[PDB]
């Protein structure tokens, strides 16, 4: 089997990506953040405290005829943007892009953080990174992706994300007409539960490329793209006016600059994120500082190859037995 769904920006800005799921019988349409980097879908409902929801869509589990509580199991996440949620339990049929699962868990959200009610865009999040950072408890649950990689054509999806403009998620093959040249596969370690590989350096602008070992997690759920002070420190440089603001949390930059580009290496590949990808536009509406799309790591504790970067590539995330990732350009 294979599965195709479209994936769309939430604002101008792309600040994240929706991708429509069908959960129960009869379908109830979500639109949900698929989540490389983390490994729970999880869906405003019907349990949902009142207060806390504001203009989503919810699941109502009990109009579902597939539904079924999953005893006593509970969830609690918590995102490294601070935001988080927390439920109960289902299992139910879940289709994405024509791909059905059955016995999928579909976590039902009692409570969300603010972050979560404020963004009417998001009904939930469908994770793509290992089962093994599934939250559900006592008995942890599998992705979507691990429920259906037996059935699929080829145990591999994808992530074509566009620059202000709908992109796509496949599941199950490889759409050869969707990007340029060859695809360049590169090891993941799941030793932390993500899809984390090592980029092997970068170039700024038309700059000369520094071969330099970069740990990262390749995560479609963060927007922009965190790498090391000393990098971004690189990058910012040849921007006239760019600074760090500890006020306002990360570098920014006149809104009158015309950015450069910078590139990330994939094995002796190469992918080129735009200048203008790394545009995220004024800090409060009407400013004319503008906040940068590449940010420091140095806070987190890992870098994370997000959406910035992933949308300048044909992204594979390839389940194997030994699972890798695969970038072209396009």
């Amino acid at each position: 089997s294979t599965g195709s769904a479209t994936t769309t920006p939430i604002d101008s800005l792309d600040d994240a990506y929706i991708t429509p799921v069908q959960i129960g019988t009869p379908a109830q349409t979500l639109n949900l953040d698929f989540d490389t980097g983390s490994s729970d879908l999880w869906v405003f409902s019907s349990e949902t405290t009142a207060s806390e929801v504001d203009g989503q869509t919810i699941y109502t589990p009990s109009k579902s005829t597939t539904a079924k509580l999953l005893s006593g199991a509970t969830w609690s996440i918590s995102y490294g943007d601070g935001s988080s949620s927390s439920g109960d339990v289902y299992t139910d049929t879940v289709s994405v892009g024509g791909l059905t699962v059955t016995g999928q868990a579909v976590e039902s959200a009692k409570k969300v953080s603010s972050s979560f009610t404020e963004d009417s865009t998001i009904d939930g999040l469908l994770g793509l990174a290992f089962s093994t950072l599934n939250t559900v408890s006592p008995t942890q649950q599998k992705t979507f992706f691990d429920n259906a990689k037996a059935s699929l054509d080829s145990p591999v999806f994808t992530a074509d994300l566009g620059y202000h403009a709908p992109g796509t998620y496949n599941f199950g093959f490889i759409d050869t007409t969707a990007y340029t040249g060859s695809i360049t596969y590169t090891a993941v370690s799941t030793k932390q539960g993500f899809w984390e590989w090592t980029s092997t350096g970068y170039a700024v602008g038309s700059g000369t490329f520094k071969s330099t070992s970069i740990d990262g997690i390749a995560d479609t759920g963060t927007t922009l793209l965190y790498l090391p002070a000393t990098v971004v420190s690189a990058y910012w440089a040849q921007v006239s006016g760019a600074k760090s603001s500890s006020s306002v949390g990360g570098y920014v930059f006149p809104c009158s600059a015309t950015l450069p580009s910078f590139t990330f290496g994939v094995g002796s590949a190469r992918i080129v994120i735009p200048g203008d990808y790394i545009d995220f536009g004024p800090i409060s509406t009407g400013s004319s500082s503008c906040f940068g799309g590449i940010q420091s790591s140095a806070g987190i504790g890992i870098n994370i190859f997000g959406d910035v970067a992933l949308k300048a590539a044909f992204v594979v995330f390839n389940g194997a037995t030994t699972p890798t990732l695969g970038f072209a350009s396009k």
